[PDB]
């Protein structure tokens, strides 16, 4: 009850910020996501032997693969814990406790390969959901984890409420979906521009969150440039992989996952900048001006790989 963490000064300062890395010794992700918790929700949202057997729960369904692993996890919350400080009378006691279990859990059992390869595979779990494929077993999983005993962390909840929260956290987790982010931005935009834009229309909420969730995910773009540079290492490693295994399946993959064309990365940077991230980070700067440090950050990324392209590194 009276029961504090506590992080080295260093971590204690940088932690606030959007571009934080949360480095590299495992045992001390936990302490950071149970503090991000305590500082974003309060001492009192979740019993600590509860949180703390549900955090190892989650970190033992992750799976030891290049780029979604437990590190991409707790880097996902803390660009969330991130928002929802610099942001803090926006949301609700019951979307501060959600969102943040959301990123933990929103990579749960990740294989390193996307819905197309289960799709072309022919995984069972392409059969068990014909859409965002990966993310329905990723929920799925948090509710598995959340039913094993001594692992309802929502237990205080009313009924009603504890379904309001595990609502929260499945629509955050499928908005991780990629393929339903274009979409989602582009009538955050139309809504935003037209004024219609109302943060007490629950399924402009829903919307808001959606983005939120894709900047989390995609935060590895707004951190600094060697950070940004190291990852995209990982991310290629897992997409290569991928790449190789349609070879296998006698399927020539697309470039982003072909091996063979290593040397395009820069110009594939550029376009998933300019395509994806430039745009995910301007509208929700728009919609959420504390958090235009994330767009700043983007662009400088953009711009370092512009100067990897010219031979400038
Ligand atoms: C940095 C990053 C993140 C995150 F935000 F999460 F960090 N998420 C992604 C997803 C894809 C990619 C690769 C982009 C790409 N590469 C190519 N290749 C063609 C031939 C060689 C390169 N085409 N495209 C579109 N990066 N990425
Ligand atoms: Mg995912
Ligand atoms: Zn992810």
């Amino acid at each position: 009850g009276l029961m504090q963490f506590t992080l080295p000064v260093r971590l204690c300062k940088e932690i606030e910020l959007f571009h934080f890395d949360i480095g590299p010794f495992e045992n001390m992700w936990p302490g950071i996501f149970v503090y991000m918790v305590h500082r974003s929700c309060g001492t009192s949202c979740f019993e600590l032997e509860k949180l703390c057997r549900f955090i190892m729960s989650v970190k033992k369904n992750y799976r030891r693969v290049p780029y979604h692993n437990w590190k991409h996890a707790v880097t996902v919350a803390h660009c969330m814990y991130a928002i929802l400080q610099n942001n803090h009378t926006l949301f609700t006691d019951l979307e501060r406790k959600g969102l943040l279990i959301a990123c933990l859990c929103h990579d749960l059992d990740h294989r390193g390969f996307s819905n197309s390869y289960l799709q072309k595979f022919d995984h069972p779990l392409a059969a068990l959901y014909s859409t965002s494929t990966m993310e329905q077993h990723h929920f799925s999983q948090t509710v598995s984890i959340l039913q094993l005993e001594g692992h309802n962390i929502f237990s205080t909840l009313s009924s009603s409420e504890y379904e309001q929260v595990l609502e929260i956290i499945r629509k955050a987790i499928i908005a991780t979906d990629l393929a339903l982010y274009f979409g989602n931005r582009k009538q955050l935009e139309e809504m935003y521009q037209t004024g219609s834009l109302n943060l007490n229309n629950q399924s402009h909420r829903d919307r808001v969150i959606g983005l939120m969730m894709t900047a989390c995910d995609l935060c590895s773009v707004t951190k600094l440039w060697p950070v940004t540079k190291l990852t995209a290492n990982d991310i290629y490693a897992e997409f290569w992989a991928e790449g190789d295994e349609m070879k296998k399946l006698g399927i020539q993959p697309i470039p982003m996952m072909d091996r063979d064309k290593k040397d395009e990365v820069p110009q594939g940077q550029l376009g998933f900048y300019n395509a994806v991230a430039i745009p995910c980070y301007t509208t929700l700067t728009q919609i959420l001006p504390p958090t235009e440090p994330l767009l700043k950050a983007c662009r400088d990324n953009l711009s370092q790989w512009e100067k990897v392209i010219r031979g400038e590194e």
